[PDB]
């Protein structure tokens, strides 16, 4: 699959807004993921014990991982499809060390769309959401392929 320049522009335009507050969006997204799919929290040994949203909001560790996650995703998106080099180390750690199934990447993709929809309505209309979904699907398809090559695929 390939995105058009117009689609990449819609993706990068809303991402430019996200970058005004990376830490804030990172928290919203991970917390959304953890509330909608509690099982995903188990993968984070550092804060698997957090019991409430209040505790999650106060966690500096959770915030730091949110920033690291979004910054890595942002670098991938800015490559507009030419992300082979960026995906290699990411696919290896998540497949071999963290053991993150593709299903969880779908869950976080859902959390990303939900948060952008809530915080950037004016820059996240139907066309913009469609483009973002397409970019995340491309990301998931390529990462899944690397998982297979790495002997994980799952
Ligand atoms: C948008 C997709 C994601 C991106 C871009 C991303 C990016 C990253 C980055 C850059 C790191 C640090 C370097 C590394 O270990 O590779 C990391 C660590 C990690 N990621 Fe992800 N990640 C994503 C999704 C997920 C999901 C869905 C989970 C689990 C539900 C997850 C679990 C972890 C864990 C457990 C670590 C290690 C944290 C630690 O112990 O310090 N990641 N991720």
């Amino acid at each position: 699959m390939v995105l058009s320049e117009g689609e990449w522009q819609l993706v990068l335009h809303v991402w430019a807004k996200v970058e005004a507050d990376v830490a804030g969006h990172g928290q919203d997204i991970l917390i959304r993921l953890f509330k909608s799919h509690p099982e995903t929290l188990e993968k984070f040994d550092r804060f698997k014990h957090l019991k409430t949203e209040a505790e999650m909001k106060a966690s500096e560790d959770l915030k730091k991982d949110g920033v690291t996650s979004l910054t890595a995703l942002g670098a991938i998106l800015k490559k507009k499809g030419h992300h082979e080099a960026e995906l290699k180390p990411l696919a290896q750690s998540h497949a071999t060390k963290h053991k993150i199934p593709i299903k969880y990447l779908e869950f976080i993709s859902e959390a990303i769309i939900h948060v952008l929809h809530s915080r950037h309505p004016g820059n996240f209309g139907a066309d913009a959401q469609g483009a973002m979904n397409k970019a995340l699907e491309l990301f998931r398809k390529d990462i899944a392929a690397k998982y297979k090559e790495l002997g994980y695929q799952g």
